[PDB]
């Protein structure tokens, strides 16, 4: 997160780090046995690790789970990123509590101008490299959509959304990958990509949770 805040201690409970050996994206848990996170943070061999804040030191809160399975979307692009959204199964349900929370699906998809927290353990430089071990957290609103549109023609779909800053300074970055956008108490977004980090005029592109709402309902339903 470049230009965002320490987030506190478990204060986003509902934040999960997705570790092959070291963390490589962030994702979020939406009920005891399933977290969402992005089809760009496919890979084989994920262990969810909920309840933390250090990253690199066991501080008492963890709870580290195994991906029985993983279902990355139908229709996913990975040229174009369209439809950058996957689930991921726990071989065991998490234990709920007050460090590790899930995040409530949205009933419809969010104006511009809301406000939104983003959060993860992503890259906090912008010409540069700098890797946090607490979670950053970020206030950020959604963007009109033509000011989306416009700082990346022809490349914005239906389903994504621009959140973050035009000045630049403040925006999600590679590590945030897979991670939350919560506004108004439900997950709205799903940290995808965007230009760079924190660059002016090139905002952050996030996957547009409310239109897969259903798919994700009916998939974990049946799995
Ligand atoms: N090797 C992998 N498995 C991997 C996983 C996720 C990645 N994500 C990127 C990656 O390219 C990337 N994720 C971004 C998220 C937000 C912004 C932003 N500016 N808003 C920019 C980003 N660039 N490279 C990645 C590589
Ligand atoms: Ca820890
Ligand atoms: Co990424």
């Amino acid at each position: 997160i470049v230009g965002g805040y320490t987030c506190g201690a478990n204060t986003v409970p509902y934040q999960v780090s997705l570790n092959s050996g070291y963390h490589f994206c962030g994702g979020s848990l939406i009920n005891s046995q399933w977290v969402v996170s992005a089809a760009h943070c496919y890979k084989s061999g994920i262990q969810v690790r909920l309840g933390e804040d250090n990253i690199n030191v066991v501080e008492g809160n963890e709870q580290f789970i195994s991906a029985s399975k993983s279902i990355v979307h139908p229709s996913y692009n990975s040229n174009t990123l369209n439809n950058d959204i996957m689930l991921i199964k726990l071989k065991s349900a998490a234990s709920l509590n007050s460090r590790v929370a899930s995040i409530s699906l949205p009933t419809s998809c969010a104006s511009a101008g809301t406000q939104c927290l983003i959060s993860g353990w992503g890259n906090t430089k912008s010409s540069g490299t700098s890797y946090p071990d607490v979670l950053k957290c970020l206030k950020a609103p959604i963007l009109s959509d033509s000011s989306c549109k416009s700082a990346y023609p022809g490349q914005i779909t239906s389903n994504m959304f621009c959140a973050g800053y035009l000045e630049g300074g403040k925006d999600s970055c590679q590590g945030d990958s897979g991670g939350p956008v919560v506004c108004s108490g439900k997950l709205q977004g799903i940290v995808s990509w965007g230009s760079g980090c924190a660059q002016k005029n090139k905002p952050g592109v996030y996957t547009k949770v409310c239109n897969y709402v259903s798919w994700i309902k009916q998939t974990i339903a049946s799995n």
